[PDB]
């Protein structure tokens, strides 16, 4: 029983990894305005400019939270497994 | 029983990985305005400019959350498995 | 029983890893304003400009939090496992 | 209000003349501009003005470079005269 | 208010003349600009003006570099005259 | 209010002339600028003006560098004259 694993790659260049995993709440480039340039305005009342309310990543009420999760977050992954079982 | 695995690639160049995985709430390039340029305006009242309400990635009420999940997030993945079982 | 693992790669270049894992609440490039340039304004009242309310990453009410999770967060990962069991 | 008074009255024999041998990368008199004269501009986003990325005169992969050359660069220039008199 | 008075009246034999051998990377008279003259500009974001990244004259991978050359650079220039008289 | 009075009246034989052998990386007269003249600008963010990154004349990987050369650089220049008289 012979099991041979040979790996010798040549990477002739530079490697660049950016923003491998992005998730969650990330809004961007949002502009909200009221009366940006205002001239001769008699009255402004009851202006409501609220971007967001309460923030909570995990909100649970009377909950049974039992997840079984195996995860692997990365940019470059190498997984190699050699098995040579012998049973008599 | 002979099991041979030979891998020797040549990568003649540079590699660029960007934004491999994007998910979630990410709105962009949104503009909301009221009376951008305002001249001789007698009255502005009851203006409602709210981008969003409460934020919550996980919201569970009386829930049984039992997911069994194996996941692999990456940009470049290499998975190799050699098996040579012998049973008598 | 012979099990040989040979790995000798050549990386002819520089490696750059940036922002491997980003998550959570990260909003950016958001501008909210009211009456940016204001001239001859008689009255401004009841202005509400609140970006966010209470912040809480984990909020649990009457909850049983029992997750079984094995995770591996990284930029570059190398996982190698050689097994050669013998049973008689 | 933007007022620009730019004048380039006189040029005599500006560049690249009376040369025996010219080669390589020599671009000249190239102008790249975005919003050269701008007034009351609200938002400029995501502008890419990269001229070039990589400069490599010799880039060889698994190559056998054996050029044989005999070159004689013998130019002869006689009685060159450049005159730019200015009288005020 | 921006007022600019720029004048470049006289140039005589500016560059790259009477040369026996010119080679390599020699770009000239290249202008790259963004919003050269700007008034009342609110937001400038994410501007990339990178001219170049990497300068490598000899970049070889697994190469056999054996150039044989005999070169004679013998130019002859006689009686060159440059005159730029100015009278005020 | 920005007022700029810049004048460059006279240049005679500026650069790179009467040279026997010129090579390599020699860019000249390159101007890169962002918002050269700016008034009442609110926000400038994330500006990249990197000219270059890495300068390597000889970059070799697993290379056999055996160049054989015989070069004679013998230029002859006679009676060069540069005159820039100024009378006020």
């Amino acid at each position: 029983m012979i099991q041979v694993y040979s790996r010798h790659p040549a990477e002739n260049g530079k490697s660049n990894f950016l923003n491998c995993y992005v998730s969650g709440f990330h809004p961007s480039d949002i502009e909200v305005d009221l009366l940006k340039n205002g001239e001769r305005i008699e009255k402004v009342e009851h202006s409501d400019l609220s971007f967001s309310k309460d923030w909570s990543f995990y909100l649970l009420y009377y909950t049974e939270f039992t997840p079984t999760e195996k995860d692997e977050y990365a940019c470059r992954v190498n997984h190699v497994t050699l098995s040579q079982p012998k049973i008599v």
